């Protein structure tokens, strides 16, 4: 009746366009699991479940993106605070012959599994005895819902939880606001005059738009989980060049577009960047997304690294009045073509927790899978004081190959650290593998 028909437009709110378009390739690919995004914590001690349970509880209480219930209608997939029913399965591992591979393959049992988005939880929480004192907390969510940013404060959060419990004492409030607070907020962005100023910007920026540069061997559809090959780098070998995530992210843009351009006689290269980095305790709200956003960045003679950072710092200062306009909608208003997308390759800079920990034990934070690789990705895990990075390509497995993407990612690598270590040669000028 018309009853049930209003009261679910009016309880509810629009999906962002970015979360529009995650639903809509969802609905194409209803059994793919791609829109899944995954990690893992090593906890190196004795985790007690019924505490771990509680803390759990209340970080879902906390971090209401967990609650959000999706709802279709006339008008497209709805979203509200919903009511789902959950549970933490504890798996003891440590009779198997070979705990550590069980657990690695109990977690991909689930996170290569579908979910449907009307038919909520959609996280998963999991802890699974390794060794004695060895726990893995399993985390898993939809990409429409979650990050990997909101998934790194999450940790923390119910980290810091679970350690006042085990102590007895009450923990502080939490510091993120509700997710509510951000679809009031982007609704009314929607109407505003700011949106339309953003759109005229952007228009603009992406005049004379072309195919984006890329190492792919072809574009194609996301199908499947990504393609990955993990590096991890002494911070030591990035030289000067990397005090902070914003100025590692302006390097790995910098030496990125570099050797596309190397790679494709590409000089006007495009890559995709969100315009501020996030950090850990800085009162965001998880589920919050960035919005990656176009950067370009020009080769012209004698183009140098220090240039490059250059333009890659007067990029993300021009853009910053306009960051909040959707990529998504961006790629529609240019009338551009049947899958044809902004950039090839993105650059995401991540948070690394030193200071993680669970009832007095250490822990460490391992990410699965990070969400749909269409192209490239590649996801950074840093923070000053960590004396190591972890570097992760992901690519579409339609358009690359693990040799391939091997042998771009050790050569990329090497380049990488030529340029650090000498910012004013010309990228022209430099040995390729």
């Amino acid at each position: 009746g018309s009853h049930m028909d209003a009261s679910v437009m009016s309880t509810t709110y629009a999906l962002s366009a970015a979360q529009t378009e995650i639903w809509l390739a969802q609905q194409l690919y209803p059994d793919s699991p791609v829109y899944n995004i995954a990690q893992y914590t090593v906890i190196e001690g004795v985790i007690e479940p019924a505490v771990f349970e509680a803390a759990l509880r209340q970080v879902i209480d906390e971090a209401d993106t967990l609650r959000l219930q999706f709802i279709d209608s006339d008008d497209g997939l709805r979203q509200r605070i919903g009511t789902p029913a959950w549970s933490m399965p504890v798996l003891d591992l440590t009779a198997q012959a070979d705990p550590q591979a069980a657990a690695q393959a109990w977690m991909r049992a689930d996170y290569q599994q579908p979910v449907n988005l009307t038919q909520g939880p959609l996280f998963c929480y999991a802890l699974l005895k390794v060794a004695p004192a060895q726990w893995m907390w399993y985390q898993r969510y939809h990409v429409i819902m979650m990050d990997g940013y909101g998934a790194y404060l999450i940790a923390q959060r119910v980290a810091y939880v679970y350690s006042a419990l085990c102590e007895g004492t009450t923990p502080a409030e939490c510091d993120f606001g509700s997710i509510l607070q951000l679809l009031e907020s982007d609704a009314q962005y929607q109407i505003s005059a700011q949106r339309a100023q953003d759109e005229a910007y952007w228009l603009k920026h992406c005049a004379n738009w072309s195919e984006p540069a890329t190492l792919a061997s072809r574009s194609a559809p996301v199908l499947q989980q990504r393609l990955r090959q993990t590096t991890y780098l002494a911070i030591q070998a990035l030289g000067d060049t990397a005090p902070d995530a914003r100025r590692l992210a302006q390097f790995m843009t910098a030496a990125m577009a570099a050797y596309l351009y190397r790679f494709t006689g590409e000089q006007d290269v495009v890559l995709g960047l969100p315009v501020k980095v996030r950090f850990g305790a800085d009162r965001h709200i998880p589920g919050m997304k960035s919005n990656t956003l176009p950067l370009r960045l020009t080769m012209r003679p004698g183009m140098n690294l220090s240039s490059l950072m250059q333009q890659a710092a007067q990029e993300m200062q021009s853009g910053l009045r306009h960051q909040r306009y959707p990529s998504e909608a961006l790629r529609r208003q240019l009338g551009m073509p049947s899958g044809q997308r902004l950039f090839g390759t993105t650059v995401n800079v991540m948070p690394f927790d030193l200071d993680l920990s669970f009832g007095g034990y250490s822990a460490t934070n391992h990410n699965l899978l990070n969400g749909p690789a269409e192209d490239l990705m590649l996801g950074v895990y840093w923070t000053p004081g960590s004396h190591q990075l972890r570097i992760d390509f992901d690519a579409n497995p339609a358009c690359y190959t693990p040799e391939g993407l091997g042998a771009h990612q050790r050569r990329f690598i090497r380049f990488m650290q030529v340029l650090a270590a000498d910012a004013t040669q010309p990228i022209d000028s430099i040995d390729l593998l």
